[PDB]
């Protein structure tokens, strides 16, 4: 028997729409936002850029939060991943993810994802930006990306903004947004802290694509 692409958690219909209309709304908040604007500069080497349509690549239907990204078995450590008993045991059940932050950067849009203890069982257990942080900082919801990134990268650039805030570099609110306040961390990086953490329910199992 052969895995799937991946493991992950895929949020409910409902779950999905609400955060991705947050999403939507929050690229369109960030891009009318004069301190983006201001720096532009730093986000594209090449006025007003509208961010929804920058990040053209988007989810299609359902969002999920990825575990273990398996390739059918391919991928080093996927057998080891999928055999063991807490992910069989998890398979098919319900889970609430909690999203504490959005983030913006030149490549993805995503949201943060902070694991309870329960669900980093089901964290994989095999990066240099992985240093110093947790294990799970790097768990996400992608919203987006640009037109030649590649998958893998949302994760990667939530790790960044997490080293940058590890370091005291998150830098005084440049703003405020309905949801939260709004930092800017350079390098057309950009994060916004939910005053209220947004939960979602979904269903932890594999994806055959
Ligand atoms: N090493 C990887 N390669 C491809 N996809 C990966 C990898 N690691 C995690 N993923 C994720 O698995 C899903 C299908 O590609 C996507 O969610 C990938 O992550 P994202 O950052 O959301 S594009
Ligand atoms: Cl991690």
């Amino acid at each position: 028997d052969f895995l799937p692409l991946y493991f992950g958690w895929f949020l409910t219909k409902k779950s999905s729409e609400t955060l991705r209309k947050a999403g939507q709304v929050f690229l369109e908040e960030l891009g009318n936002h004069k301190a983006f604007k201001k720096e532009l500069r730093h986000f594209i080497s090449g006025e007003k850029l509208e961010l929804v349509s920058y990040f053209g690549k988007r989810p299609p239907g359902v969002l999920h939060c990825t575990t273990k990204f398996c390739d059918y078995g391919k991928a080093a450590g996927a057998e080891e991943y999928a055999q063991q008993e807490v992910v069989k045991r998890s398979y098919g059940k319900a889970f609430k993810l909690s999203i504490s932050a959005l983030f913006v950067t030149p490549k993805t849009a995503g949201a943060q994802v902070v694991l309870t203890d329960q669900e980093l069982q089901l964290w994989p257990s095999d990066p240099s930006a992985s240093e110093g942080l947790p294990p799970g900082s790097r768990a996400h919801v992608t919203l987006g990306c640009a037109a030649d990134v590649q998958p893998a990268q949302t994760g990667l650039d939530l790790l960044d903004i997490l080293q940058q805030v590890k370091g005291g570099s998150q830098g005084e609110a440049v703003g405020e947004l309905p949801r939260g306040k709004l930092y800017s961390l350079g390098k057309g990086r950009w994060m916004l802290s939910l005053t209220k953490k947004m939960e979602v329910k979904a269903i932890f199992t594999g994806y055959y694509g």
